[PDB]
């Protein structure tokens, strides 16, 4: 995957410091 996919979405960013950014940090 060229991707990075969220595990709490069907939302998948196309880098990895955008998903971060997308779930901001966990509750884990
Ligand atoms: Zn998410």
């Amino acid at each position: 995957s060229s991707d990075f996919c969220c595990p709490k979405c069907q939302y998948q960013a196309p880098d990895m410091d955008t998903l971060q950014i997308h779930v901001m940090e966990f509750i884990e």
